[PDB]
């Protein structure tokens, strides 16, 4: 299939659009780059083994959006463009509701002007909200996300969802993701964040790498069995996998199809730890710290759903994750090359 | 005080500019006119007693919005444009959230651009979504609106919440709107929709006027006292009072300041119909129907926080908004001129 992936340069878009090539369709990746550099072009082509056609642009401006999508004849489009630093969110709300809200606005508003009907969106566990009760099922009714990353997550599966109620020819996927992490086998792809990273895994990873100091483990009081937090990891590349898998059974199914993309096993912040001390060879060193504001205690998903509709689970473990993450980190210490 | 009007040559706008006129504010009102004509800017100022200035363009023009907030030294901005066929909102989704969300977040954006930090917003009774608890009263959490025209309210207020908690000095008020009717004193002046009237009182108005044969209705088995719709009725004529002072009491007041603004009692559907009838001086003919989707069956505001707060309440009668509406509806039959 013709499939635009928006934001196809990121950590979860570039490893999607490796597994896209090698299923052979055929992908144009949109990217505006403020997340990510193009030097990771040439190695989703390499191991893509086929070449994806690369825009640099934003979502947000619906008149490129449009063009793209009648340019080459799309015929299903995957959106993971968009901002999703939860802190930030707090301290920048607009720049989320513009990049995420409006953004996949103005992007369906050109699918819509295109006649494109088949679309997969990026969404979050956090749509969930404060719910007691886990695993987390599809079908429970969402609450409210506590962030305004969350929340834009939650609008958008609101837009979505009336939208294909109005237009009911079309086929949207609401994939929630749970915490994604790991890397290419091939450790030539991975994760690179800039800056401070906020999540436990690339930070764990620095920490190894001999970047950082300690890892700060944020609460050690939590009703769990260790004291830590407890979350669904999933690897990357598990999730690609997913991603492909929907894209092709899906399209051309009217609906709004929701799916929990996740390993439906919680692991603690000490599992976590300590899979990454065997995987890079000397204990990660880590020390407790204050829980962080807004931070739920355990929470993981119930993937019964995709399972039995899409015939997809998870195959890698927690260890995978770890070791690929490292031999990424350990390989390219500086990530992608300016 | 220097106040932006969006949507001011609208139905509840026009009203509350000329209020604002007669205070001595320096209003600068911007309408795109998709609901609107220019015919009514001479009244607003004739019956304002001076002179209002008029931009004509869209709130979702961030460039024009902010060089209008800069060049007419705004201190404040009420925001009222924004489009509200409920069902339309059902049919035509991504124009309900582009012209309200994506609407708001623009002219937000130029505002913070522009240093403006006072806002009003129009919101709704809408956003408490199936409560069960009657009278609604600011405290109640937020519930789920049913149309895309009810989320796109909740939404905006969500955002405007995170904005406000990211940029504290900000002044928000969140003006909840119950069901708005009645007309200025002089018969000048009213609400002037265009096609068949979606709300009751100007549908009842048009059967009066002549212009149709009966009113329908929806539904005569809710568990009301008279077995119809109970909802609360204000005029327009007060809500626009309450803009005016809530504007000048919250300027530069740090917060997000929410208020219901209802008459804080609930009218059924022939109550209303039997005050027309009575200002009219014919029976209104009628008909019963089946209930239209989504209606509540009663609900009305609890406005004693904005008497507490603001000092205000209303004070004109249901046969007044009656009264009003009767009198514009008889003395401009064709509306506004084109
Ligand atoms: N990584 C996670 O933990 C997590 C979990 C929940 C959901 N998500 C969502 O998954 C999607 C992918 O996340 P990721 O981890 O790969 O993040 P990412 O930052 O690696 O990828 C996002 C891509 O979006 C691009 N982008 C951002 N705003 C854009 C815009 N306006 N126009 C065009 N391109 C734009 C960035 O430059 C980037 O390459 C995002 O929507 C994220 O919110 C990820
Ligand atoms: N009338 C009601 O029953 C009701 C109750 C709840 C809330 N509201 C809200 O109150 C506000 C006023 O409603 P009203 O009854 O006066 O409606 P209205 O249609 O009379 O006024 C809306 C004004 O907005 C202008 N407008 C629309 N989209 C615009 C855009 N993108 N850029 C610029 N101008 C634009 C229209 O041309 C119009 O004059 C609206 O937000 C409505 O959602 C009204
Ligand atoms: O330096 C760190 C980073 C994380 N953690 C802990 O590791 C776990 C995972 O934390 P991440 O930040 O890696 O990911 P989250 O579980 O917080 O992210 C999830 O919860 C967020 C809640 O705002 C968002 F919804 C997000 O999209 C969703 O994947 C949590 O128990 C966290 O407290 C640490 O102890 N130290
Ligand atoms: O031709 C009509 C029009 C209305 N009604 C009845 O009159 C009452 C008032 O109806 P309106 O349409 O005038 O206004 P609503 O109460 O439906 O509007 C309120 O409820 C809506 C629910 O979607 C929105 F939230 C809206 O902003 C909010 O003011 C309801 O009992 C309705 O069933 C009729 O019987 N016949
Ligand atoms: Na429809
Ligand atoms: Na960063
Ligand atoms: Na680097
Ligand atoms: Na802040
Ligand atoms: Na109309
Ligand atoms: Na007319």
């Amino acid at each position: 299939m013709r499939v635009l992936v928006t934001g196809g340069s990121g950590y979860i878009g570039s490893h999607t659009c490796v597994q896209l090539l090698q299923n052979g369709h055929d992908v144009i990746i949109l990217d505006n780059l403020c997340n990510s550099k193009r030097s990771v072009l040439p190695v989703i082509e390499r191991l893509g083994g086929k070449h994806p056609t690369f825009v640099e642009g934003d979502i947000r401006n619906e008149a490129l959006m449009t063009e793209i999508l009648h340019d080459h004849a799309i015929d299903t489009v995957i959106h993971f463009a968009g901002l999703k630093a939860v802190g930030e969110s707090v301290q920048k709300p607009l720049e989320y509701y513009d990049n995420n809200v409006n953004g996949t606005l103005r992007l369906i508003s050109a699918m819509r002007a295109a006649n494109v009907k088949n679309f997969i969106f990026s969404s979050s566990a956090t749509v969930y909200g404060d719910n007691p009760k886990i695993p987390y099922v599809e079908s429970f009714p969402t609450g409210t996300p506590q962030s305004p990353y969350g929340k834009s997550k939650l609008m958008v599966e609101q837009i979505l969802t009336d939208l294909q109620k109005a237009q009911p020819d079309w086929s949207i996927a609401l994939l929630r993701y749970f915490n994604p992490v790991g890397a290419h086998p091939s450790g030539d792809m991975g994760e690179d964040p800039q800056g401070i990273p906020n999540n436990l895994m690339p930070y764990i990873a620095q920490v190894a790498v001999g970047r950082r100091d300690s890892l700060a483990i944020f609460g050690n009081d939590y009703p769990t069995e260790d004291g830590t937090g407890v979350r669904d990891y999933i690897h990357v590349m598990d999730l690609a996998d997913g991603h492909v898998v929907a894209m092709e059974k899906l399209a051309n199914k009217p609906g709004v199809h929701i799916y929990n993309l996740g390993a439906g096993v919680g692991n603690s912040v000490l599992d976590v730890v300590n899979a990454f001390s065997k995987a890079c060879g000397k204990p990660v060193n880590y020390h407790f710290a204050p829980r962080r504001e807004g931070d739920l205690p355990a929470y993981w998903a119930d993937a019964s759903k995709a399972d039995r509709e899409l015939n997809w689970r998870v195959t890698r473990t927690l260890d995978e994750m770890a070791q690929d993450t490292w031999h990424w980190q350990s390989r390219h210490p500086q990530g992608y090359p300016d």
